[PDB]
């Protein structure tokens, strides 16, 4: 009762005469399982011997692949991107030896304890995900699959991920979506003792079966700081190279 | 412009009469229009 | 994709034996069109000779029928009523006397101007709806429609018609709806010099046609302003008669 409730004889048409041109050219190498399902460089972790930055033969890296500027680049095209991981560990001396020594790379997800040494019973992995591998075999390739809460991750977030009043001391919240943290990826060497070899792993991570949303500008500035934007501000570079006069080359 | 180009509108059942309005109605009511004095002394 | 969007043989029968009553009792005289079709005093209007309330001939008389006790409890035992009402003027001498005196009664709706003598030009009556009468003439009758712009008329308005702060010299708002206030009754001698005869304008009305909607409690406290439910705080009666005690009559 309310009713209320392939050129052929702008497309080169219009500018110039053209001829038929079969256009054979495959668009399959400019996909996102192309041009993202390559491995790139995403974590570095040192296991040194006298150094005081992992000194207990343990580290708890924090899974975040916005460290090298390479791939977060290319992954920085587009806000939202969903995604299963290939994510390969190389781990070598910082010598580049490959010695005898066997590690145990665990998946820590979030609410996981992350070890507190290298003797921790969080090692147990009875429930988290953990690779055993010792340095004399290929590097250790798992496939991780799209796990954000979100429908896709997202390298930009505009907002904070708590209510209440934003200070300058909880600036630092500002664009750390908590649907992109995912734990913390724990290197160990699997032993009692101190391991004889300084170690380095190397996290390389091959994105597949990649979906992504929205492209914004690429990053013209030189990255600082993971899950940041910030840039040097006096020191601003152009997008590109500069000219003496516009009317010459 | 009928309401509809300017706002978001319900559907109302306009049961207003316009009877009032006409010449018949504006115009059929009895009004001053002389008055004639027919004094003693004046 | 949402989805969301007459005895026989509680009816004498479950407290005494009965016998069959044939109840040919007609319900006819307690209808509205019944209880309320009968004219009643609602407007008294004076034109004295001497006296300082109507001295130069004319009154207006603002449509106000909670002026007397007997129609005001009778229409306000509702809130919402709507009818149309047979409107009497009994013009007669204070002494009774029907002196041949011609009158003008005039309808003023709200808006149209109050006449501010008795040879005002507003009772030209142009537009207005006016009688012409003599008080030799038997009292003047008019059917007057259901005019406020509301659906029903409404002794009881629980709220104010204006917005805005509402102080104690705008608390005389409060319970005054404009929709019922229609303007006044402007009574004149039609005449250029005053009338030789002491007037007095009975004002009888007779509702036709009523529909009334929400019964409230009746008035057992004397009625002390128009359009008001004013009450003598210190001489509150109650509803009825009192007894010595309770266990005897
Ligand atoms: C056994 C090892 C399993 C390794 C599991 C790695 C989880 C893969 C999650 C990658 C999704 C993005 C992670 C974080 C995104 C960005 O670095 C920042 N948070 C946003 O700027
Ligand atoms: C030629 C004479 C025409 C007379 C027209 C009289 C208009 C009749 C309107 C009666 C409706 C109620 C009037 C006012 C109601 C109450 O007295 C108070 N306002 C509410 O307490």
């Amino acid at each position: 009762r309310v009713a209320d409730m392939n050129t052929q004889v702008t497309s080169d048409e219009s500018m110039i005469e053209t001829r038929c041109v079969l256009n054979s050219h495959s668009t399959a190498e400019t996909t996102l399982d192309s041009f993202f399902s390559r491995a790139g460089l995403v974590g570095e972790i040192d296991l040194p011997l006298e150094g005081t930055t992992n000194p207990n033969g343990y580290a708890n890296w924090d899974i975040d692949i916005t460290g090298y500027a390479q791939m977060r680049r290319k992954v920085e095209l587009f806000t939202y991107m969903r995604f299963d991981a290939e994510f390969t560990f190389v781990a070598c001396t910082p010598t580049g030896q490959v010695v005898p020594q066997l590690l145990q790379y665990m998946f820590v997800p979030p609410g996981a304890p992350k070890p507190e040494s290298r003797e921790s019973l969080a090692w147990q992995t009875a429930t988290n995900p953990s690779v055993f591998v010792k340095l004399t075999d290929p590097p250790a390739q798992v496939s991780v699959p799209f796990m954000s809460p979100a429908s896709a991750y997202q390298w930009f977030y505009d907002g904070y991920p708590t209510f209440g009043e934003h200070k300058q001391e909880k600036d630092l919240e500002y664009g750390a979506c908590p649907n992109n943290m995912m734990g913390t990826f724990s290197v160990r060497t699997v032993g009692s003792s101190k391991s004889k070899y300084a170690l380095v792993v190397r996290i390389y991570m091959r994105m597949k079966h990649v979906r992504a949303w929205i492209p914004r500008p690429m990053r013209n500035q030189n990255y600082l700081f993971k899950a940041n934007p910030n840039y040097a501000g006096d020191s601003i570079k152009p997008t590109g190279t500069s000219r003496n006069a516009i009317t010459t080359l």
